[PDB]
């Protein structure tokens, strides 16, 4: 209870501290939510092992091709752990949580323009359509799942495509082999690269795929575009504490 509140007052002083930094820095957002992808999709149910769990700020991880091009999200992702770290009540932030929680500012970031853009590029009015909704409600489950645990090292080689070479079917094959399938490979169009049109052209070339990214293309054609919205957190949800066992205490401190 007491510790319900501490986290969530203490998250939204991460909300909004990500958000102004996403806002300084807008062209990191393709890498911010890479960076959650990639320390996510190592996970390995056969040994338990990999999943969100920070692994991916090492340098043996980091210098891998799947990883190519990140330096500049993970320096802003260490900038803003310090900062989180001098406000924090209840200990430093993990690695692992920080990571996940940039995805979600990035991903809110990416709403927030479609609202803008849909008002024909009016920032002020795009924010009061984005504010409507959300699905900032759909944040709900996701938002519980805080308290991760940071590894040590990297997470083994060998389980991350590098998606911008990627074929369609080495991209499903990753979906599948860690629990999801081709709706969450369509929904995460974005995550996989910095130009979600492109990305979703390639997708489009699958049969098995093709009739989620069409129903997503549709569903960000309205102007709330709810199914999108709702599918992705949905599925970014699953994805984000694979591996992890959340400390719902973690963050806590003394009344
Ligand atoms: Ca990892």
């Amino acid at each position: 209870l007491n510790q319900r509140r501490q986290r969530s007052e203490f998250q939204s002083k991460i909300k909004i501290l990500l958000s102004t930094t996403i806002k300084a820095k807008p062209e990191l957002v393709p890498s911010l939510l890479k960076l959650a992808l990639n320390d996510a999709m190592t996970y390995d149910k056969a040994t338990k092992s990999g999943g969100a769990n920070g692994s991916i700020r090492f340098s043996s991880e980091l210098s891998r091709a799947e990883n190519e091009g990140l330096s500049d999200g993970l320096s802003l992702i260490e900038e803003v752990k310090k900062e989180i770290d001098s406000i924090s009540k209840g200990g430093p932030i993990s690695y692992a949580d920080i990571i996940q929680l940039a995805g979600q500012s990035a991903v809110k970031f990416t709403y927030l323009a479609s609202a803008i853009r849909k008002c024909g590029g009016n920032e002020e009015k795009g924010n009061l359509l984005y504010t409507a909704y959300g699905s900032a409600g759909q944040w709900g489950l996701f938002d519980r799942n805080f308290g991760r645990s940071d590894a040590t090292e990297a997470d083994p080689e060998g389980r991350v495509p590098q998606w911008g070479k990627a074929t369609v079917q080495e991209m499903k094959d990753k979906f599948i082999a860690v629990g999801l399938g081709p709706r969450q490979l369509a929904v995460m169009s974005a995550f996989l690269g910095p130009d979600q049109a492109a990305t979703e052209q390639l997708l489009a070339t699958d049969p098995q795929v093709a009739p989620w990214v069409q129903k997503y293309q549709r569903s960000r054609e309205t102007v709330s575009q709810t199914d999108y919205e709702v599918d992705l957190i949905t599925a970014f949800t699953k994805l984000s504490c694979l591996g992890q066992q959340i400390n719902f205490e973690a963050y806590t401190y003394p009344v």
